[PDB]
């Protein structure tokens, strides 16, 4: 309930690499363990997915990057290369992508998904692990895995598209939702993602494929 306990929250989380054992989040942030369940509770998924009895908690969000080349403002998402964030570009010739994460602009964003307290660093973990379009690109030829061709050739993701994106309708979906496999986990690490970032967005599309 309370954004300012919340935004804390998050940053802890963020600072242990998006993901912390409810006991060690608890001498962190110095509550009880109902109280800060409480809190988490009513904050609800979109903002702490919490895990099992040995219990684990995993930052996210609804924050999103905009993922048009040219945005007309007025637009209610960030702007900003996803590669300066992360600290990998090599183009800035200049990036049409902004390289001030903490811009005005995004600034604003941020205080209406209550996470202006946070610093860049936080915000690269935070959206490494919610944002989809972190993600490597996915086999737009990929249809399901009992098939007599897995896709038309390719380096692309073999998984659900609609699972990423938290709407996955088919509830014994034919199409991958495994993104911990070997195969997927090798395409995550050359794209920059490790299996502990792996497996909190395991989790939070875990999470959002039960709530619908
Ligand atoms: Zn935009
Ligand atoms: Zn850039
Ligand atoms: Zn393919
Ligand atoms: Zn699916």
């Amino acid at each position: 309930a309370d954004p300012e306990v919340c935004c804390f929250i998050t940053k802890i989380l963020c600072a242990h690499g998006g993901r912390m054992a409810l006991d060690a989040l608890l001498q962190e942030i110095a509550l009880s363990e109902p109280q800060l369940c409480e809190v988490l509770q009513v904050a609800g998924p979109d903002r702490f997915v919490v895990l099992e009895i040995t219990r684990s908690v995993v930052a996210t969000t609804r924050a999103r990057v905009c993922r048009r080349k040219y945005c007309q403002r007025p637009c209610d998402n960030l702007h900003l290369c996803k590669l300066n964030l992360l600290g990998r570009c090599n183009y800035s010739n200049l990036c049409k992508y902004s390289h001030e994460v903490l811009s005005e602009e995004n600034f604003k964003v941020l205080k209406n998904h209550e996470l202006s307290g946070l610093n860049k660093e936080e915000l690269a973990v935070l959206l490494l692990q919610s944002d989809p379009f972190f993600m490597p690109e996915i086999c737009k030829s990929y249809k399901g895995e009992g098939r007599q061709q897995i896709c038309n050739q390719c380096s692309r993701l073999h998984i659900c598209d609609h699972f990423t994106r938290g709407n996955c309708r088919f509830p014994n979906c034919l199409r991958s939702h495994n993104l911990m496999d070997r195969k997927v986990l090798a395409i995550m690490r050359e794209h920059g993602l490790n299996p502990d970032v792996v497996q909190n967005i395991q989790d939070i599309c875990n999470s959002k494929h039960m709530q619908k």
